């Protein structure tokens, strides 16, 4: 049995002094990075004046030959709107997908020009975001396909065949010549002859998406290999400086190119790069390694080092490497490379770029809660960094070959004068991108200009593959701070364009201050609360420190005991085993006797007044202190969660962050709301599941405590140790022992707590079937006030994702693999049913199966493990029985093969099952099992019906670029957490308030603003909780009441209409590149069980004011109280004799004395299907209390999280950059 964490994340090699200096700079504060860059970038006054003069001459030439774009002349010639221009280019793109030119021309003449375009040509507008950038210069994340369809019809009906022909020829000139150098390497080489004669050189990239499968990585390998042959044949001995070279993207060559998979990278990716480099060496051409995301930088250095020390590659100086000046590590990376060049004797070609992933890096750091960004946040800082790094490179031209890749004439001029008068080919060069640098560099290359060479980066590929690259270039070019956008902006003077960033930064008040409008990850929520902090598992210092803390955590004698108010109690003790290796004993749990569980509730009841008397702000202060303790203890908490619950390090980090966020969110919500009149319920039993053994455990308890209730905490039997540690932390934070008792044990302990006479409320997260048993036990109970015992029951899901033909396969596959198999599918939010539009199903399924087989399953104390075990042998057996049933029915089953080492634990391999119908599934299967169904586009609405028809309603995902499909699907789906163009396992506290409907939950949502109000006897008004909209059926009913003479009830009805928050529509603060929306809708059909006429009118007013329909108990005998209803109200009203036949309901309102309420509550608990949130009142309470029925629980919360960067970039962030 291997020692825990003994092999957690060893680095590829011992970190040299130079490597450690890189890692140290990873997230260095921006104010600390800039001063040394300003110093290194400083030049003499004479040089600065000379550089400004050169820059002005270049810009004057650039603006002096600036002709209008072809698209702009087309828009002008035919008086096209922007949407017409975009629609025309989409049409042209489709028409160019027809190979036979005469067949295309006949389709244009005979069919398209005659208006009938929808008939003959997957949406025509799938790529309209790209063409929108071309036409408008602005990126819209989704496509308004109805606006585009209208615009296309309008323009064809107005201008006919001529505009179509012009659009086709315009698109042809762009896709085949402007953005790409050629569709094949041979075509690109043909097109390169013209500028090579004018003094340019080339570097070709067979660019595309990163590999998601082995097969795709192999395809990119053979594409690169064939291109090296073609380039080397064409080079014909010109060498690495005067002749062409290739650029490669390491992520194209292996599907798991990451620090977490460093061993596979060195074992599998490195030999492939070596083989390509050997071929480049034989032809004597350049081979440049492109730079990608910040978390791949240092990993790529390990490949660079091995390759440069490999004697088989000696004699060749063509190996090249990109470094990104927007990165805080850039000068230290250059120090490392220059030293490696010296050690190896290889003159490394160093391509200095500013950086292509800026908006993505901002979003990633925010999502991950990291200390700071790995890139600068002011564009001028990147410019200073670039010039400072150029100075370092120009001092080392004997050992490296600097390649200054930029389109900025000011940057260029500064380096041109920095480099001085001595020049020879091979000393350094400039570089640019095909189709955007030639205007500038035709003023540079050649003895009649500056006589400095330029290498053109030449993308090669079909139009299909060119889209992702094209979006980035156009988004970049239209960016607020972009040199290209500013040189085209007539309100920007040449004086502004030639301003020296070094001197501008030097004179700022705080040199290197972060951008004012970009929040550090800790500050995402501003004054409301401090964001939890994560850990960077790409940082070697973090990994080394975490390795030690994790090992230390495994040496601790973790215990869980019954912690009663009076002290620990004795009980039956057993060991807690690691689910991934039962030989690894994690701790010991002493479980609670049923006698002591009953005793604990009595102790809580006796302690309830004292805890209630602690002022809410001081209760909140306890939660904030517990959050601080959990943050500081995160590494140790990670280690415990990893071994006790079978979680990977990434999942444990997220788990502890979520616990911290719950604590701080409920503390702040308390400070915003709770006062003396919001009395506690009393002892609350918190029963929690194994699968989020710290986060959900902490969230329920924290909310109950801060609302003023003493808590009986009953953790899942599988995961008591982290629970006991959470209670220990809460007690250390100031929660009295009498206010928080821990009762380890199985469901019998949970049941003993639920049944205890003094139990005043139950918070349950777990399976629907156990929730139903708790509901039944509570159905014969009332509070001392004669009201139902509140139950929050958050239960299972059958979560779907719908994918149409507009979605990007690689994005879908990544989000599907994550959503379905993260934590071995043991998230309530996990993706269970993937729904693929028929036309793209085969391609996505092939990619999905390929990506499945790249997952590493094993004991989770290794960074390289993606998917851990399932929690128990019983869970394993349940899951495997489901798989074998499906397989026995003839369904296609794909499974990863497991390693022999999994035999010591309980593992289920990630599994894909192809279903015929959604009805093949009957219940949640809580494991790593993805089901796949296919649908025809016209059946989308029926498919949404089928998804809703399971009765669940927890998480739901949609991948589409099309606004009509977003509006359709999101309006018809009935689930609590929606996710657009991203994974569906997001539950960020206060950002995606989490919780569903139907079989998935009662609500209110955890991590949302209605939660605390369920835990007090009188609910406060939550922050931002109001709506100016009034339900119109409510209004009709209030008028009907006035017509019947029920004047008091009509007034109460109008008041409910105003008090209702139905229609609340908020955007919640969160990370950039995401829109997080929170809305209040009707719940559905509410069961009304009235006793009196006035009671019925009040119940109906409450239900209608919150948008609901109703089924009224026919046994009430009150049918004559609703004569002559307006049709609008009658449509919402049904009469029910057999309640179980007329459901499912979404809540209930009951009127009666205590024995009537108890009887009705028992009948309601017996109804099939969802647990119903029941509110009850006496006739007298209805007369006395306008809030007898609380409208908070008659609406349904919906969270929607939209990935607005999904089209390829963040438009709003580029507009402030
Ligand atoms: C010419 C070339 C370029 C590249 C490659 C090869 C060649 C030959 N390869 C390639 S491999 C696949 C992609 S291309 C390559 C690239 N990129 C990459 O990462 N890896 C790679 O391998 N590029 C793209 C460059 O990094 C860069 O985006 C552009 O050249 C634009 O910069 P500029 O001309 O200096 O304009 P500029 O003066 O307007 O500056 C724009 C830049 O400033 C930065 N910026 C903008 N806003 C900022 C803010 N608020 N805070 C801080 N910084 C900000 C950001 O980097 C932005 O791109
Ligand atoms: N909606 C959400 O937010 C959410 C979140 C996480 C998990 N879940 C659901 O939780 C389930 C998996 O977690 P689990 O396996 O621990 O759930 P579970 O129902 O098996 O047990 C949950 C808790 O109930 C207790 N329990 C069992 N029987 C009981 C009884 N008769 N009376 C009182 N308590 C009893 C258990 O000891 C445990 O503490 C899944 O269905 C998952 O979807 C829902
Ligand atoms: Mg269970």
């Amino acid at each position: 049995a291997p020692a825990p964490f003994a092999d957690f994340a060893p680095p590829v090699r011992p970190q040299s002094t130079l490597r450690r200096a890189i890692t140290a700079a990873y997230r260095r504060p921006e104010t600390e990075c800039l001063p040394p860059l300003v110093e290194a970038a400083t030049q003499s006054k004479e040089i600065r004046d000379a550089a400004a003069s050169t820059a002005r001459k270049l810009i004057e030439a650039l603006r002096g030959k600036h002709s209008g774009s072809g698209v702009e002349g087309l828009v002008q010639e035919y008086s096209l709107s922007s949407q017409e221009g975009v629609a025309l280019m989409c049409l042209a793109e489709a028409l160019l997908r027809i190979p036979d030119t005469a067949t295309r021309d006949a389709l244009i003449r005979d069919k398209i020009a005659d208006g009938n375009w929808k008939s003959h040509l997957r949406s025509l507008f799938v790529n309209a975001a790209t063409w929108g950038l071309v036409v408008t210069g602005k990126l819209t994340s989704t496509v308004n396909d109805r606006s585009l369809a209208a615009a296309l019809t309008r323009l064809i009906s107005r201008c006919g065949e001529p505009v179509i022909r012009r659009g086709v020829d315009m698109a042809m000139r762009m896709m085949g010549e402007q953005f790409v150098t050629g569709e094949t390497i041979r075509e690109a080489l043909k097109r390169s002859k013209e500028l090579e004669e004018k003094g340019f050189s080339y570097s070709y990239d067979m660019l595309g998406e990163a590999a998601t499968t082995a097969a795709d990585a192999e395809r990119y390998y053979r594409d690169y290999e064939s291109a090296i042959h073609a380039i080397g044949k064409a080079s014909a001995g010109r060498g690495i400086y005067e002749g062409p070279g290739i650029s490669i993207k390491l992520s194209a060559l292996h599907p798991r190119y990451s620090r977490a998979q460093a061993a596979r990278v060195m074992g599998e990716l490195l030999p492939r790069v070596k083989a390509l480099a050997l071929l480049a060496k034989n032809y004597d051409i350049g081979l440049n390694i492109d730079a990608e995301e910040a978390d791949r930088l240092e990993l790529s250095l390990d490949l660079l080092e091995v390759l440069c020390l490999d004697g088989d590659l000696s004699g060749w100086n063509g190996m090249g490497f990109v470094v990104q000046a927007y990165g805080k590590r850039c000068p230290f990376v250059l120090d490392f490379i220059i030293d490696l060049a010296r050690r190896s004797g290889r003159r490394i070609m160093v391509r200095l770029v500013k950086g292509a992933y800026w908006d993505a890096e901002i979003k990633r750091a925010q999502l991950d809660g990291l200390a700071d960004f790995p890139v600068f946040t002011r564009k001028i800082h990147t410019d200073v960094s670039y010039i400072a790094c150029a100075a370092k490179l120009l001092a080392a031209t004997d050992v490296v070959f600097p390649q200054f890749a930029t389109h900025n004439a000011q940057t260029l001029a500064a380096i041109y004068h920095m480099a001085g008068k001595d020049f020879h080919v091979g000393k350094y060069e400039f570089q640019c991108l095909h189709g955007m640098g030639e205007p500038l560099y035709e003023e540079v290359v050649g003895r009649g200009k500056l006589d400095r060479p330029c290498r053109i980066y030449a993308p090669v590929g079909t139009h299909e593959t060119l889209l992702a690259y094209l979006v980035r270039r156009l988004l970049e070019n239209g960016a607020n701070s972009s040199f290209v956008h500013r040189i085209n902006d007539p309100k920007v003077s040449i004086d502004e364009l030639i301003a020296d960033p070094v001197e501008v930064v030097r004179a700022m008040p705080v040199v290197g201050a972060k951008h004012d409008r970009i929040a550090l990850p800790a500050e995402l929520f501003g004054d409301a609360r401090t964001n939890s902090a994560g850990l960077d598992l790409s940082n070697e210092e973090t990994l080394a420190s975490l390795t030690e803390a994790l090992r230390e955590s495994a040496a601790m004698k973790w215990t869980a005991l019954p912690q009663l108010a009076t002290g620990p109690a004795a009980g039956e003790t057993r060991t807690v085993l690691n689910p991934g290796d039962h030989r690894d004993v994690v701790g010991s749990v002493t479980e609670t006797s049923e006698e002591d569980a009953r005793r604990a509730v009595r102790l809580a009841a006796d302690a309830a007044p004292d805890w209630a008397a602690v002022p809410p702000s001081e209760r909140a202060a306890c939660l904030d202190r517990a959050a601080e303790l959990m943050q500081a203890r995160m590494p140790t908490l990670l280690g415990l969660i990893i071994r006790e619950a079978g979680k990977s390090a990434l999942n444990a980090i997220a788990e502890v962050r979520e616990a911290i966020d719950f604590l701080r969110y409920y503390a702040e919500q308390t400070r915003r709301t709770l006062g003396p009149g919001h009395g506690p319920l009393g002892p609350i039993v918190c029963i929690s599941p194994w699968n989020f053994p710290l986060a959900i455990f902490t969230g329920q308890i924290a909310a109950a405590l801060v609302a003023g209730n003493p808590v009986l905490a009953k953790p899942a039997e599988e995961t008591p140790l982290i629970a006991a540690e959470g209670v220990r932390i809460l007690r250390e934070a100031g929660i009295p022992a009498s206010a928080l008792q821990l009762l380890p044990g199985d469901g019998r302990v949970g049941a003993a707590l639920v049944a205890a006479a003094e139990t005043a409320g139950v918070m349950f997260t777990g399976s629907t079937e156990v929730a139903r048993l708790i509901q039944a036990q509570l159905a014969d109970r009332l509070s001392p006030a004669g009201r139902p015992i509140p139950l929050i029951a958050e239960t299972g899901g059958q979560n779907a994702m719908i994918v149409d033909s507009s979605a990007l396969a690689e994005q879908v596959v990544g989000d599907v693999i994550t959503s379905a198999f993260d934590s071995a599918g043991q998230r309530c939010s996990a993706l269970r049913v993937l729904c693929l539009q028929e036309d793209v199903a085969d391609r996505i399924l092939t990619m999905l199966k390929g990506a499945l087989h790249e997952l590493h399953i094993g004991r989770t104390d290794r960074l390289s493990v993606d998917v851990g075990p399932v929690i128990t042998s019983e869970a394993k057996d349940n899951i495997e029985k489901h798989i074998e049933r499906m397989r026995g029915l003839g369904r296609k089953v794909e499974q990863i093969g497991l390693a022999s080492e999994t035999g010591v634990g309980t593992f289920v391999p990630p599994t894909i099952i192809e279903l015929e119908k959604l009805s093949d599934l009957q219940r949640e299967v809580f494991g790593p099992v993805l089901h796949v169904i296919r649908y025809r586009r016209d059946d989308l609405d029926r498919l949404v019906d089928d998804v809703n028809a399971t009765g669940y309603g927890l998480t739901f995902g949609l991948h589409t670029r099309l606004d009509e499909t977003i509006a359709h699907v999101t309006s018809r789906i009935k689930a609590g957490n929606l996710y657009i163009n991203r994974n569906i396992i997001g539950a960020v506290v206060g950002v995606q308030p989490f919780g569903g409907r139907g079989l998935s939950g009662t609500g209110p949502k955890a991590g949302g603003p209605l939660y605390l109000g369920r835990l007090v006897t009188t609910a406060p008004v939550p922050p931002q909780h109001s709506s100016v909209h009034t339900d119109p059926v409510l209004l009709d009913f209030a008028k009907w009441l006035d017509g019947k003479g029920a004047r008091a009830e009509a007034e109460a009805a109008r008041n409910a209409g105003s008090s209702s928050a139905l229609g609340l529509d908020l955007e919640l603060p969160g990370p950039v590149g995401e829109r997080n929306l929170y809305t209040l809708h009707a719940r559905g059909r509410i069961l009304l069980v009235p006793a009196t006429e006035s009671g019925l009118y009040h119940q109906l007013a409450a239900a209608l004011a919150t948008g609901n329909s109703v089924a009224i108990d026919a046994a009430s005998g009150l049918q004559a109280s609703l004569k002559n209803l307006p049709q609008t109200v009658g449509l919402r009203v049904s009469w029910s004799k057999d309640w179980a036949a007329d459901g499912p309901f979404a809540g209930a309102l009951v009127e009666g004395d205590a024995e009537r309420i108890r009887a009705v509550n028992k009948a309601i608990a017996a109804l099939p299907g969802p647990l119903l949130l029941v509110q009850a009142a006496s006739s007298g309470e209805i007369a006395r209390n306008p809030d007898a029925y609380c409208l908070n629980w008659l609406v349904e919360e919906v969270s929607a999280s939209i990935n607005t960067a999904a089209a390829g970039g963040n438009a709003s962030l580029m507009a402030i950059g």
